[PDB]
């Protein structure tokens, strides 16, 4: 297995060491403790023995000085929605979690520039800017959870990715807190900044292997005026890339997500959570959103849209809504997916970049390649994107099943050049196959980046690296 | 100001060179005073080396001896930079892309172009237009900035308001770093989370951390309507009003919205000779949009004008949809740059400051600076926050500089603003970086400079505080 590398381990003088540092932040209550050593899909399982959770900067530096002083190692932890056992210790590391890193410091009602602190989730930054009339510029089912400090150390793409594109282009700052403490400040709330290296670039997908970010500026979408949802049947997956290439052609600037779903798809979010399909059964089903200024000029380019779809044979049914109950109805057939898979049983989880054209064939493949051994085979995701979420469920799980999956998923996405970790991330499960995405070169020079930022190597090891 | 003991150029490097890269070595000292002299004109290295390779195996191969040999190189596009970064300041062996100037491939459905560094940028421009795609950026110095260049720069420009930063747009890049070492990060995926982005790190390196060869960058599709208003506004209060009702009012259609003042028509007007569209008023905006209807496009903005000039905004607007019309607007507002520095000395600043104070630095240095400047003038990317400040002079005074800095680096540090919003650091503003960035954040990029090119052999000078 994966070996203890030779930190030390928290005594009494660290635990009031953290008391000091963080009054009313130490637990260490071995049941409170279980459930954030657990991952999300609950596969993962750490050993660590004291939770810190800070209320300031100040506080995140001074405990990483305490930890890079006595080396021990320190796993950065948000909302805990991780897929990739990134979120949770493997060992005894010391979970430092945002929970109370909350607050928002600023923002701009002109410009749209929010700046909050990491711990921050989500949906609630949702509501803030969302009263003030701006948006997220990223969305995902987990936003009711994860917390901006994780989006960003992830570099989380989500359902309006196709709009408003990465956190890499939307991020214009950050703090963060490096693996001896330095409180690095490269948060510029401006939209415009060369005066140097675009350091904060780094942290944005590290996962919290080169720092732990404390807060983070953002660049807040305005709300749109109208926004609209069609949620349609396809025949086919040929049909359903057509009508992408349609999609885009007819509505153009203001499309803002296209997602599909297969039909078990479909039927697993019907079964788990009693959602009734609002279309006729078909094998695809996609939903599309539109956000634009003029309401009257939406609905136009969607009728169109539409009335071309149903009648060149790409649409066998298909709804539409503009209000707000029924179009988040028509969402959560696509966000609450994950949530069906994991409670359908064990879910072999592969999200994967492959060419659009392409992007179905792995699904077909498995159902044939796996036989009565996967209680069920999804595919979904953003298809705009190229992203795939391949899923399999079963049972239990098995290593035969494993074998059979492994490593052919990742030999076939290295044949289409594709990436083996679109959005999720690397974490603990894909530290060993980076290779079929990435060259040695590369990852060569993320290790001695590594190095160079936190030599001791304490912020989240065996992450998210090859060994 | 001094050069560091960098080894220099003897004859058996000449012939190594010429093994390496047949018939790209260029010593005429003629030949490369051009290569020499920056954009500006205010920078000129000593150079008797001038390099002209094809691949990227030749660039490789090229920097392993420089590293061998610890010779400095200063890498080179377009040689339209504005900060000093692209020419020697002593004796660097210059590195052109010129030649590295081949598309690689283009699928047209994804709209993913992969392209040498050395492809200049309104050439590809025309290239992906004529598979109905464009480039996520234009600058006024398309016809000679090469992509590599642009990505080097993390060049913003006059439709980042709409695409945005090249930090979002490029997907991949491949680099050869200092040792001669290829990293490739050459992805053409829309989204890749398997490890650290290494490629941003490239993205605004100017040249010190390694030399862009190969870019893979995402095209967006190319609108079907192109639609631009040239306003004239009464004053800048009006300006921001415009840009907010504009936001409102035509919304995910806006690709640009650039300001000017008055000055600066004048000078377009008189060095360059293009004459003004609409009537004289104090400040001038552009306004484009680009959509999928032209109809809807077309309504949109005609609600919006009507609204306008209905209010006061504006006072007198032309339009035009038309592509030959369309770009004769544009050439008033992309090469004001030009019509600057043919009106004398050019004090240039390229500040972001919050947009509702941004002019506020313009009236201030007009009341400081009384008769001793030519003209003061203000524009640029007001969307963005970009003001291009300029200062012009009759000929060049140590007094007015004194005047100007710090006093200028110091207003927008009071402002919480960059002292370089857009053309980056280079030789000139490398010592104004504590006016936007604290300490341990230049500290750190040092370090990384440290670790990518130990020797310092890439961009001395170059682009880092002394
Ligand atoms: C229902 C559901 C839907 C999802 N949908 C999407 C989707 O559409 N797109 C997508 O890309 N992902 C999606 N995800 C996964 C995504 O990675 C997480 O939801 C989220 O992006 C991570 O935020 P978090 O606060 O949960 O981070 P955590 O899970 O707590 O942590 C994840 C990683 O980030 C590190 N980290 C956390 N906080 C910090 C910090 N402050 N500083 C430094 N490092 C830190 C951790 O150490 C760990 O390595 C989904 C997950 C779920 C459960
Ligand atoms: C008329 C005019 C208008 C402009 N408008 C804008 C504008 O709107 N926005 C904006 O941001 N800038 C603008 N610029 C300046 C802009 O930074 C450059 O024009 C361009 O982005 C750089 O391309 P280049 O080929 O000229 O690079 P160069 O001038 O040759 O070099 C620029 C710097 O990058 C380095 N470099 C160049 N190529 C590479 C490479 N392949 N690999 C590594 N390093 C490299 C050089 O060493 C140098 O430090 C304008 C310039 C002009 C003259
Ligand atoms: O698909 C999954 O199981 C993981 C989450 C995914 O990112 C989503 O888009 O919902
Ligand atoms: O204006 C300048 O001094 C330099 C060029 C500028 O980037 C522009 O937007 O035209
Ligand atoms: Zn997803
Ligand atoms: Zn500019």
């Amino acid at each position: 297995p994966v070996r203890r590398l030779p930190f030390s381990t928290v005594s009494k003088q660290d635990l009031a060491a953290f008391e000091r540092i963080v009054p009313g932040g130490v637990v260490t209550d071995p049941e409170a403790l279980q459930a954030p050593n657990v991952d999300w899909l609950r596969t993962l399982r750490g050993c660590s023995k004291v939770l810190l959770r800070p209320r300031t900067s100040e506080e995140v530096s001074h405990i990483l000085r305490h930890c890079h002083e006595r080396n021990l190692a320190v796993n950065p932890q948000g909302g805990n929605t991780g897929m990739v056992g990134g979120s949770v210790p493997v060992f005894d590391e010391i979970i430092l979690s945002t929970a109370r890193m909350n607050r928002v410091l600023s923002f701009h009602s002109v410009s749209g520039i929010l700046v909050c602190q990491a711990g921050c989730v989500l949906e609630e930054l949702s509501r803030y800017v969302e009263e003030r009339d701006f948006i997220m510029p990223l969305d995902l089912g987990a936003k009711g959870s994860c917390h901006i400090g994780g989006n960003v150390a992830t570099n989380a793409g989500g359902l309006r990715f196709l709009r408003y594109g990465s956190l890499h282009g939307t991020v214009l700052g950050l703090e963060v807190v490096l693996a001896d403490g330095t409180v690095l400040d490269c948060l510029t709330s401006l939209r415009k900044d060369n005066t140097g290296y675009d350091l904060k670039q780094l942290f944005i997908g590290s996962e919290g292997t080169l720092g732990i970010i404390t807060t983070v500026s953002i660049l807040c979408p305005p709300k749109p005026r109208a926004v609209n949802v069609a949620f349609l049947g396809c025949p086919g997956f040929a049909e359903v890339l057509q009508t992408f290439s349609t999609c885009k052609g007819m509505l153009g600037e203001i499309l803002s997500a296209f997602e599909f779903m297969d039909a078990v798809c479909m039927q697993l979010v019907g079964r788990h959570l009693h959602l009734a399909s609002p279309v006729q059964e078909s094998p695809f089903y996609v939903l599309i959103e539109t956000s634009g200024s003029n309401a009257g000029h939406d609905a136009e380019k969607l009728g169109h849209f539409l009335e071309h779809a149903l009648g060149s044979g790409l649409v066998t049914d298909g709804t539409m809504a503009t209000d707000q109950r029924k179009v988040k109805m028509l969402w959560a057939l696509r966000e609450r997916i994950t949530e069906a898979l994991s409670r359908d049983g064990y879910v072999y989880k592969y999200d994967l970049s492959l060419p659009v054209e392409r992007l179905y064939d792995i699904v077909t493949d498995l159902r044939a390649r796996l036989g009565p051994h996967a209680k069920h085979v999804v595919g979904y995701g953003h298809l705009g994107d190229g992203n795939l979420h391949l899923n399999v469920t079963a049972e239990a799980f098995s290593p035969s099943l494993l074998a059979a999956l492994e490593p052919h998923v990742y030999e076939w996405t290295a044949g289409q050049q594709g990436s083996v970790s679109a959005e999720h991330g690397v974490g603990f499960r894909k530290r060993d196959v980076l290779g079929y995405s990435k060259p040695p070169g590369a990852l060569q020079l993320m290790q001695q980046l590594k190095a160079l930022l936190d030599p001791k190597g304490i912020l989240n090891p065996y992450k998210t690296l090859p060994s």
